[PDB]
């Protein structure tokens, strides 16, 4: 299928865009052009050079100067931006520490997530309007965090938009379950996709209430697995939890499973931000890490060095699967192979007992021009109470951001499970973070 | 996967049971036993002998004398019975003709559909209580008509039951569309499965609002197709609409398409009973047939002869795929595959603007011990008005049956599109049919 | 309370306007001005003249030539128009007779109701825009039929409108029940207001599921009353059902009660148009009348002579209570009393199992700048089925009118219980009336 | 109306019991008997003796020793109990202080409310079964706290029960508003009931979003009132906030009003427990009191002395109105005078965006054998978020207490706005309070 046009917003991205370049370079099902748009033209142009050195020539990349130009005639829109700068992020993630509040990531919920979301609203409002004006029939795939707020803003501003949010966190839990099947049953699992899960919740706080490998029910096995490794934790093969800030021993997941009876389906570093527990103040004991801003600064600098190397040497990205589903979803949407995978979309009943329209993560059936959520049922009662509460806050942030009502955003702030400090301290903190 | 147990209610069946046997005999994924139960033990016994002459010895068949014995330890329950005798049906289908009302099938809606549903209610209440008592955790596949009422009674009497209703009408529309692709585009379609349709409605009144073959949108093509063959009709390769009471030239489907803008997705003979039209009074002009009860008595008699033939020649069923999805669905339910196919289930949002709990037909994602409806959107407004109306009637019939409230059943009777006679004529007709 | 401003759209009226003038001229709680608007300026003028010969000069009347002028600074907007002329109405009501369709009133449902609705849509869309632009904060009282459609158009076009539909039909059944108390119990009833009823449904198809007079439950009593007079009918004291086309012996209401078990709460002449029955073709057996358009023409001519009589003698209307609740609702809306009375308003749960947003009739609590519906429960099942079906047609008419979609209008026409003819006869009929 | 029977559960009361006796003795609209039940039969007997010296002998009182005897043939059931004892309550209210958590009342939300709820659940389950068994048609009026949880349990255990919860808190805010009209307008207000408020929320956390005195809008006036007296607070005529643990200067309400823009409608001492604020830590700054359990024990001893005084003096209660609406509501339910007043009932739409079935407080229209909530619209967004959260907790408690699930009760405990401590601290506290 030729002459596909993909518009890429955040096209100077050194993460999602690269990962998309790799997968495009190996899918023989498709060809076309990628319009790269970034507030920072310099980064977009380096991606144009790197992309045009990747794979066949199957995909032609172009750094473009405006949104309108990127979207014109686009069939797919990909969005992967950073709402603000590393300096903003420093505040997002670390300022609350002066009040005793710790955050492992800060891009989804808690104080960081609330404030980052406010900052993201007008960015997404503006993108929704551009997509409405220039490519209203395109499918939009959002990678940006906080994911529930960004995606929801897309639908508040352009009600008829065809948009999904994509996240890779559930994939990590499927891998965990694939290795468990081997360790507990001695049987090999070809691909993590073969771990068939009924996953539901909201981004970074998803839960698996049924799971199987072929004819085998995985829940009772996860029961024993969790019981055996609850204290020690469990490390993936060839990994140690201290290898990087992204690694863990799944102690937080095991602990949540004991309490709620569903399998937590995101990394420990994400799960820990959604509810009360000793996790965030004793990460070493719980065998995961917080991600500090020094890490992000360092990582940015070595991605920059990598980028400059690739150019100097006139190389493209590895022609190697990233493990993402972005290109698979795009192929599915174009009618080149149907797919059932987890996505974030407005709730119309696919998760029971949660507000309708709220952005929820579930399996969906994806085929030509169609993303169709699958009814996935109910969360455990305790998790549902927590999810309703976070959705409350997320809806308020999206509204607060569109109408510029800081009073309402502060209500959300005060309603967040991590903001457990006196009201006047929180107000000073909130105002300082704005 | 071995030692699976299927309970078959209506196990003397000479339609669905045979098709199930053929499909079982060629699937190498599974093996176990089929308990055949039927009020008429003689027929079940004959299916037992034909069954045990079919395939590899993969499946062992046993005719059993009671429901309890069929159900105990059952993993799957299939239901394919006739609610009443063919003598009862002669009344369902032909008596209203004295008041000028013709029916082509009379097993779904109209006067015969209503009376028939009424009769089926206490049969399925009893089946539901037995499944609850002996096989609470089995999956139940219902094939019996009136589909929406029977299936609904299962859930009303056993709210926790795991039941779907299955029908093959949508397959016939998929085959029609595959042939249209070949005729309009000149390209082959290898399987009717490759016609990926978004289908929705209630049984025998299903509609396709989106459809594709690979990258191609089929809806614009069906519009051309319909304009070209609207008058003359269109006949499947190597067929003539006169060949049997089951055949047509799709004139009714083309006519409904022009009116409603979605593709009607059942045979003309079924569609014709759901709405006002010239159809039922001029079936030969509309190029389809009515099915008189004599045809069914005749068909049954030649099926009886065929059955005696196989018993004499000590042969089993044809080891040939039936075209049905029953066995594929069972395999998916056991975790031996995953499948997206159309089924009947309680509405929890998969069809918009239709009462919740009512039995609707949509695609559903099926995997180990999971049937999960796919959100399929809205019908055309005209179609949705009719469907809400029939659903009203179906709900009232189910209630009327469980509470023996003939007054309420008469209200449904009166609300049926085919009953356009004075109220006293209808009351007299209704009482005669009871 | 003084300097109230009321805008009257349709103020050339000779029904509601005159009746309003009476009620206004005797309420001591209020004073202000009435801006009379009417396509026919001359007739608005004559109400001006006659209004200004009424009351104390408590109310100053003024004919105004434009909506905008009328609406400016209005606290209350009253709408009482005739959608089209009496000649149009001759078509609505009598043309269908050629196909054997009879109508008693034809301003609400049936073929005449549908066509009249279509006609009234653009007229109400226009009024809705004016109110939005010139008097968004006013309370709006609609008296025009077809009530459910007109009022719904108001909300569809101006979502934030504060609008109710008012009808006097229920008062008639309250009067009936008041006479029944006297006849069955010997005790006097001071006012029909004291018959405290739980009323619900849609305009002209309202039902009373609970009723009382002080401590006495009227349902069991109506049951006896109904049993005793079902065959003979019951005529109001000092009345004979033949006195006028508005009179009846309640035989239809008794018949509907026996079937459904709630008290129908509109005149037989309206009820008879909503469901199948022998009523319309045997009006004398059922002791009610059809209203031919010749009667409306005669009636209008005398009202016109009366008009000119008053103008010639410098006389106004009579200072006498009309029996309506209009002025009393206005007073309650201004804070000068509070009130619980029946109104038509969008459904938000006040009637169970009926679509939301559909215009339904229930009791509401009315107070300063507030009309708040009272949860009234469910209709009997057969009645709910009928009402859902009418609501369906009504929504379809509203949409059809707003988008100019005759195709949709015809679907509603086809779905109307009074339209029991062949489709092609109905098509010809529909086009002839359009 | 004579021979009415009222069952009083908790008929040993020295609070709601006495207030009822007073009000009964002055209402000449009614006559009958009161069956007094109380786990402490001697306390019920004393109310019998005191009761049978009260009124004209309008009401005869009888202490009965079983629920059966109390309930059988009852028209009205009143429930006014203390769930557990004053020692249990000492734990509810004061134990959490060891963790830095203060509570002003502890009978509604927070840790004490959650624990008291668990205690009340089985008591109300037992009462609901008895009412189902012996007086299914009675109207049930609940006064017991925790009110939301207590009333809900009645409906969970006996779904067809006819029950409301009654509380007097909103009356206090109507007085405030009455005195405000006089102070700000100089004009007098005859009755707190003339302050006509649109009130909604959950018990002890109700809000008034519209309010008036006749033609005057009270909200703009409360805005000025609140803005003037926000710092000083405002004391009622002839009152000083220090006068008793029940008084305040409305500083908390004024503060909530500035933040949310709706008039909070419960005393400061209840409001304080529902959200984060500095209120409970600086009560003296905010001009309200906490209620120590030592005060409750002293109050109980003085009530025991008054009881003995009345007996010895063979005096009944005073023939003086209590200010409650209890007897008024009873009269209305018997058909003796319709009434619009605030009650707690399952949510079916009367409050927007709040789960259905949940016990919510709004106006209802009460008449013969009918309590019909009035649609009251939405809370301010920030208040709705808090109420949904508290409702989540109340539903968890109702279930946990029935099904015994301390796991679920603990999630509710952790989701309560007053429990802002480490999870292991919370678990130790929670376990201790069990
Ligand atoms: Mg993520
Ligand atoms: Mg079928
Ligand atoms: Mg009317
Ligand atoms: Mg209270």
């Amino acid at each position: 299928l030729d002459q596909i046009k993909i518009a890429y917003i955040g096209g100077g991205s050194q993460g999602w865009a690269r990962s998309l370049m790799s997968d495009l370079s190996i899918d023989e099902r498709m060809s076309g052009t990628v319009a790269l748009y970034d507030l920072d033209f310099e980064a977009a142009q380096k991606n144009e050079v790197i992309g045009n050195h990747s794979g066949n020539g199957r995909w032609r990349y172009e750094a473009v100067s405006t949104l309108k130009k990127a979207l014109s005639a686009a069939d797919i829109v990909i969005i992967s931006i950073l709402p603000g700068s590393l300096d903003d992020m420093e505040v997002d993630v670390h300022l609350p520490e002066r009040c005793g509040i710790y955050q492992s990531v800060g891009d989804t919920v808690g104080p960081g997530g609330i404030i980052r979301g406010l900052r993201a609203v007008p960015i997404f409002a503006e993108i929704a309007r551009a997509i409405r004006d220039y490519a209203p029939e395109s499918w939009v795939i959002n990678y940006t965090n906080p994911m529930s707020v960004c995606t929801r803003v897309l639908y508040k501003v352009f009600p008829g938009i065809k948009a999904i949010g994509c996240c890779h966190e559930v994939f990590g839990t499927q891998k965990l379950l694939a290795e468990m099947v081997t360790e507990r049953l001695g049987i090999e699992v070809p691909r993590r996709e073969d771990i068939r899960v009924n996953v539901l919740g909201i981004n970074h706080f998803t839960w698996i209430t049924k799971a199987s490998y072929r004819h085998i029910d995985l829940l009772p096995i996860f029961r024993e697995f969790s019981a055996h490794y609850g204290e020690s934790g469990y490390e993936l093969e060839g990994e140690c939890w201290r290898d990087s800030v992204f690694c863990s021993a799944h102690r937080v997941a095991f602990d949540l499973f004991e309490t709620y009876g569903a399998i937590p389906a995101a990394g420990d570093r994400h799960l820990a931000e959604f509810l009360p527990g000793p996790y965030l103040k004793q990460p070493e004991v719980w065998k995961f890490h917080l991600t500090p801003i020094s890490f992000r600064k360092q990582d940015r600098a070595e991605k920059r060095q990598e980028t400059e190397r690739l150019i100097v040497q006139q190389r493209g990205v590895a022609e190697k699967a990233s493990g993402e589903e972005g290109v698979n979803i795009i192929a599915a949407l174009l009618g080149l192979g149907e797919l059932v995978t987890n996505v974030n979309m407005p709730n119309q009943g696919q998760v029971l007992n949660l507000p309708i329209q709220a952005i929820v993560e579930t399996n969906a059936f994806i085929t030509r021009n169609r993303v169709q959520p699958i009814l996935s049922g109910a969360l455990p009662k305790g998790v549902e109470m927590l999810a309703a509460r976070h959705i409350s806050n997320q809806e308020a942030v999206a509204d607060a951001g569109l109408t510029k009502d800081t009073g309402l955003a502060f209500q959300a702030f005060l309603n967040d499970p991590l903001v457990q400090i006196d009201r006047s301290d929180a107000e000073q903190l909130f105002n300082d973070m704005l």
